[PDB]
């Protein structure tokens, strides 16, 4: 397994519900980084160099990805829930002494984000999502044409083990096959063989997996009902938030609902922005947590 | 692999897109019966010796599945279409000599069913459909909770090959998680286990595997479009028709038969108590309600 990460510190930081495992480098005014499915932080590795000329960057895996712990999940998944993984990502934060500090999210890292953002706001400068929509909204256009698209926002949700089972016969496939999928080109040709392969040798434990799965199953069930108490009390995000989406991947307008200052740009990509289009995805970060 | 209708026929019945196979017993009036997923034409055991009492019984595999031919398959999921499945087995029948006939479908098979009765009204006399709604209602109602409940659709229609390869690894375990979650007691307790042995054999082959991934392909798609068509146009089933389904099944907040009444002029229906496999679950109330159905 390579190191992508010039000049960056690797940390093993520890919370209650387990170690938090990140790449550090830079300096100046603290900026977290959150990956989501089915990756790790590596795939921050084409636009951290450039966020750490100007801050000092944490490139974390999420609870229950990559390198750090695995919390004992429940019957409600209340690890792998969005909330909860904030609220561990805060002490991570503050065993570095951070408790006001910007943040980055893609996929589930993005979820992880509003969350936290939705939660305890006073943690956060300024907070950037990566194409995404609030799960809330993903599930409301849970129609024929989103079924289809969205599949697997159903399938790993389905109870243990049926899941499990199906990804335990060939994981190097699924993996890769969700990579390529969700990309413009359609193949694995954006990211760096290096970083598939990162996200291969985590994909292949099956205990990481059935985590993937714990976290759609939080979003099919307690992220979903989180999310449905915010829209139902009217609540808003109010940290300056910057909704980055790729043109493949209005989503301005769905996030205007869910947070009173906030700008967005779309970035011709597919999904995977920050492999995908990394001198764009870092331009626009940089920009925004500058200001 | 046992013979689960003793003293029926067997018969491989050419057409223009493949053999279907098929098991022939009674005598009377034609009915043709129709499985679906994950099954073969022996999910009509139970029920089929005593329809056989009072008709000709013609129990088919689907194309595709069991012994019936596998046609290849192209682009648009074209021989796996409901519209094609009923032509050819329109065919099939035409060979045995049967232009105007009964049927009775569960599942796939009655989607089949009702495909025909769109298409083709004057090939039937009566139709009965178990434990389904039509391919346009189940997409119409999509939301959440239905996508969570039952996520098969979706998944299966997937492009190839994402759910041949999934299904590949473990091919018997995802069969019998399948029959088991639909019953009404999440088992298979319901099922003979010379049943299980026949769907498990099928299943086991990628072929057929890929087959019911282009059934449920087509269910996403061209079915889909077809029954859009109809449903947009008011076209009704003219048929007399009978809507049986399990009170634990897979078939909405209306009841099943107030769905079928926007397709169907003259339907009548009534729940039973079971889970999806009603031939199987509660044989002697779905046969008894198809023998008195047909021949009144
Ligand atoms: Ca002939
Ligand atoms: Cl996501
Ligand atoms: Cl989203
Ligand atoms: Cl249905
Ligand atoms: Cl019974």
């Amino acid at each position: 397994l390579a190191d992508l990460f010039p000049g960056f510190g690797s940390e093993w930081i520890n919370t209650s519900s387990g170690r938090i495992f990140a790449r550090v480098g830079g300096d100046g005014p603290p900026l977290l980084l959150l990956h989501g499915f089915p990756q790790t932080h590596v795939m921050w590795h084409r636009v951290a160099p450039k966020l750490a000329e100007r801050f000092k960057v944490i490139v974390a895996d999420l609870p229950g990805y990559g390198w750090s712990d695995m919390p004992e999940s429940d019957e409600q998944h209340t690890p792998y829930t969005k909330r909860a993984m904030a609220k561990q990502l805060i002490e991570a934060m503050e065993q570095l002494g951070h408790v006001h500090f910007a943040l980055a999210g893609h996929n589930r890292g993005a979820r992880v984000s509003y969350r936290l953002a939705l939660d305890s706001p006073g943690r956060l400068s300024k907070l950037a999502v990566l194409d995404i929509l609030p799960t809330y909204e993903y599930w409301q256009r849970m129609n024929r044409a989103y079924a289809l698209k969205i599949y697997h926002w159903s399938f790993l949700a389905q109870p243990a083990p049926l899941p499990e089972n199906l990804l335990g016969g060939d994981p190097d496939f699924y993996v890769k096959a969700k990579l390529a999928s969700w990309t413009r080109a359609g193949d694995l040709s954006a990211f760096d063989p290096r970083a598939v392969e990162h996200y291969r040798i985590a994909f292949a434990d099956p205990m990481r997996r059935h985590v993937m799965c714990e976290d759609y199953r939080a979003g099919a069930y307690a992220d979903f009902e989180h999310d449905k108490i915010d829209v139902e009390a009217g609540n808003k995000i109010p940290v300056p938030m910057l909704a980055l989406w790729g043109a493949s991947g209005t989503p301005l307008d769905v996030w205007r609902k869910w947070a009173s200052d906030v700008q967005g740009a779309p970035i011709e990509s597919g999904h995977f922005l920050p492999e995908e289009a990394p001198d764009q995805t870092a331009e626009a970060l940089v920009r925004f947590f500058s200001a």
